[PDB]
């Protein structure tokens, strides 16, 4: 077996095998890479995602959302309270100001280790979840906006033709923004490209351990486990490396720099921090390997997730006994 002590796998493509994006993801996993539940992958010098990010700063971020957090600094939620409208530009002059900036550090290390001390002190603002791209029209290869779609692959492997749409989301962060632990919906795969600016960190639980983590998050976070048997798809839920070391929960860290694709494999919990101001792209994908991940993911039902339209058929059709309770819960 590849990989069996699930480590991160980073990965250096050739122009030439940057071509067909589902042949490398095949070929990713055939040395293991999914069994850490995420892989770096640096593209080949001679590619590039658009000129310049000269002229972004226009785009609006409707919804900015501020992370407030509760508890402790190792264990705690976050809720966001959602902010007035404002541009890139404006986000980028907020992120870099003195009540936001990074603070001083030395390296990756110091600046974890200040992350963990001082989170929950703070209450950033993140510019989540925005539909759009920022890849150029004519870059032809990992364009996040040109795959193929999970719609497609449903249809391509198991013959059903279903409604729904698969387009990316752009992230725009400021240091301590923080993403909460999660797998993604139906246990799909996600892709996630740094356009710009400062580094993300990543933590990962390989999907083989998965059910461990879910453990201790009941233990941990034992009211919200109570009002729902699959909380963590709420994604406000943070545990640090120190307290899943504590409890032997098996993980691994990475950080992602500008210029740097990350894949999450299906039922890979993932959780992390932006370092400063910066903006990501991502979408989910699927594979034929994702099929089982999806017939089996566990759902939310008791309404805190609510979802995309595209979710209903993977639902229906994938698993048809828990529909009317998880549609219950979306209404
Ligand atoms: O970048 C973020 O805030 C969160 N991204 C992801 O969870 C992802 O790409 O799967
Ligand atoms: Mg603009
Ligand atoms: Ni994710
Ligand atoms: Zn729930």
């Amino acid at each position: 077996a590849q990989n069996p002590n699930c480590n991160i796998m980073i990965f250096h493509p050739t122009k030439e095998e940057f071509n067909d994006f589902d042949k490398y993801i095949a070929y990713m996993e055939s040395q293991g890479a999914h069994r850490a539940g995420l892989a770096k992958i640096i593209p080949p010098k001679e590619w590039k995602a658009r000129e310049t990010y000269d002229n972004i700063s226009e785009i609006l971020i409707a919804t900015p959302l501020q992370q407030v957090a509760s508890g402790r600094a190792g264990v705690f939620t976050q809720y966001h309270k959602k902010k007035k409208a404002m541009t890139v530009g404006e986000y980028r002059h907020l992120a870099n100001s003195k009540k936001y900036q990074t603070p001083p550090h030395q390296n990756f290390e110091d600046l974890e280790r200040k992350y963990w001390k001082n989170r929950i002190y703070n209450s950033p603002i993140y510019g989540a979840d925005i539909s759009g791209s920022l890849f150029d029209e004519n870059t032809k290869q990992w364009n996040l906006g040109h795959l193929g779609t999970i719609q497609d692959l449903l249809e391509k492997e198991c013959g059903v033709v279903i409604e729904g749409v698969n387009t990316p989301y752009l992230y725009f962060g400021m240091w301590k923004t923080t993403f909460a632990w999660h797998t993604e919906d139906m246990d799909l795969y996600s892709i996630n490209y740094l356009h710009l600016g400062e580094p993300k960190t990543w933590y990962v639980v390989p999907p083989e351990h998965g059910q461990r983590l879910e453990r201790l998050a009941r233990e941990l976070f034992p009211g919200s486990s109570r009002g729902c048997g699959a909380f963590l798809r709420h994604k406000v839920a943070l545990i640090s490396p120190t307290v899943l070391k504590e409890n032997g929960i098996p993980f691994n860290r990475i950080t992602q720099e500008a210029g740097e694709f990350m894949v999450t494999f299906p039922y890979g919990y993932h959780a992390g921090f932006n370092h400063g101001f910066n903006c990501a792209e991502a979408i989910n994908f699927a594979t034929p390997r994702w099929i089982d991940y999806g017939k089996m993911a566990s759902q939310c039902s008791c309404g805190e997730a609510r979802v995309t339209f595209s979710m209903d058929a993977f639902v229906r059709i994938l698993q048809p006994e828990r529909y009317d309770l998880w549609k219950r819960g979306q209404d």
